């Protein structure tokens, strides 16, 4: 596992996103990050066209994504839910908030015993990603510490991610990253002046793995554009950098593999008859 890919799925970046199932069935990929839980404490899903049904009272409920994450994981596929991305719609007050909330997220989306409303219905996320971007830190180290806790109720392994930009220390991520047990960064060197093609700071995330992560086996992941117009920058389609890139980087336990914004875009743009999610695996496989 320093051959991992990580796809965005939900938002719909390129148009002609598939179903959740459609891309786990595919192999160029291992983790999937449904986009978004937008809206919390009160809760609020969004995943463009692919769900649209809800129960009385307006949360989504998605019983097709749900048939696709039990058949995602049969196939050895993880499948966390992604809190946050650009709406800002979200907030804590305190740690004692995002305490309470983490039992809401363990009883809505996993394997708590408390009744609530399940947008997927009996299927249960492998995990939660922490993608905050409106730059307020409080509340997600003490969300993050507390899943831990409820996670020995469950029945198989759970996992937590941040979504960093490049830029060190995070100011959306930064405090759960120090503070909180978290299995993978997916970090973004794109759109910021430590993209690759820029003063690539690979360096200093490492450092954060070795010295920083209270968990010291962290992974790191090279987060990229899927596309040319998965965003406005910072796309790589020089095969040679993508190889001299992943060298230099693979060569630490603390790789992890690529992380892509998003499915839809990864899978559909091709070099120039090859999926370009397919292109990126293949090159970790080699680096090995
Ligand atoms: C329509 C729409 C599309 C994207 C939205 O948020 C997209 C971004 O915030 C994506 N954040 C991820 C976080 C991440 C991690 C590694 C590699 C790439 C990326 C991009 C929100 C809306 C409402």
């Amino acid at each position: 596992a320093n051959t991992n890919i990580a796809v965005y799925w939900g938002q719909n970046s390129a148009g002609t996103q598939e179903s959740l199932a459609t891309y786990c069935e595919s192999s160029d990929a291992d983790i999937f990050l449904l986009s978004f839980l937008n809206q919390f404490p009160t809760l609020g899903l969004n995943f463009a066209n692919a769900c649209s049904d809800t129960f009385s009272d307006g949360l989504l409920h998605c019983t097709q994504i749900a048939e696709d994450i039990e058949t995602c994981q049969s196939l050895g596929k993880k499948v966390l839910l992604s809190l946050g991305g650009a709406s800002g719609s979200y907030l804590f007050s305190d740690d004692s908030q995002a305490e309470t909330f983490a039992q809401t997220l363990w009883d809505t989306f996993g394997e708590g015993t408390g009744a609530s409303e399940r947008p997927f219905d009996s299927a249960v996320v492998d995990g939660f990603d922490f993608d905050i971007e409106n730059n307020n830190e409080v509340g997600y180290s003490a969300l993050a510490t507390k899943l831990r806790t409820l996670f020995a109720e469950g029945t198989k392994q759970y996992y937590l991610s941040a979504a960093p930009q490049c830029p060190y220390p995070d100011a959306s991520v930064g405090d759960l990253l120090e503070n909180a047990d978290i299995d993978f960064a997916f970090i973004q060197f794109y759109n910021n002046y430590c993209s690759v093609s820029g003063q690539f700071n690979w360096d200093t995330w490492l450092t954060y793995a070795q010295t920083v992560s209270p968990n010291k086996n962290i992974k790191l992941f090279l987060g990229l554009p899927g596309s040319a117009s998965a965003a406005g920058s910072g796309y790589i389609s020089d095969t040679s950098l993508l190889e001299s890139t992943i060298a230099d980087i693979a060569s630490s336990s603390s790789f992890g593999g690529i992380a892509l914004w998003d499915a839809s875009q990864a899978f559909s743009n091709e070099l120039n008859g090859e999926p370009y999610v397919e292109i990126l695996k293949n090159l970790l496989t080699s680096a090995s």
